[PDB]
């Protein structure tokens, strides 16, 4: 039942490549932040946010008729939903890989929470 | 080290979340398996964006340009993915072959895409 070790492989490739390419194509968008953010991210969260940026950006392009606010309004819950689900899937794989230690569970959780809040902040940028 | 398995759990969350969000937001263009599809949809998005960063260039002009960057991109990705899989002592003959499988396939499929449309 170890399609689980297939999933992990593919994820590693996905994440590394999306990085490498995004960098090489100079798509590397400067991380968008609240000028007075009290929060400090790490590279993991930063990767994640840059990811969500692209998704939003393309969502925007795909909805020309829609206003800027409506666009943020609509995209916000899908992004939250996507991330919480993403997380749930990432956890399942790890439980299944029998590597879901209390340490790793806590680190991954912290990362979700960090990312959610950072995105909440990003969405406030008018 | 804890360091590596972090980079792992992060990669999981990244991949999955990008998967989820792209589906939920209906970002799409209307043979393969999910892992390649995922990667493809990955690259198509990036290219699509890269397109928009050069409104002035022609369509072939951007395919010409983006292709090598996608190729170089995957290879690097693949190396880095082998790194962690080794660091974690979890790089089975089976796993390695599976991964190399996914590299080549994706790789080809993207080439077939460039010839199309």
């Amino acid at each position: 039942i170890s399609l689980s070790q297939g999933a992990q492989a593919a994820a590693l490739l996905f994440s590394a490549a999306m990085d490498q390419i995004s960098r090489l194509a100079e798509l590397d968008i400067e991380p968008v932040r609240l000028p007075e953010s009290e929060l400090t991210g790490d590279s993991h969260s930063q990767h994640l946010l840059l990811g969500m940026e692209i998704l939003m950006e393309l969502y925007r392009q795909q909805h020309p008729d829609w206003t800027a606010p409506a666009i943020r309004q609509a995209f916000a819950p899908l992004a939250r939903a996507g991330l919480e689900r993403g997380y749930q899937e990432a956890c399942q794989v790890l439980r299944q890989l029998n590597v879901y230690t209390p340490a790793v569970a806590g680190q991954l959780q912290g990362l979700l929470l960090l990312t959610q809040r950072l995105f909440e902040e990003r969405l406030q940028i008018a």
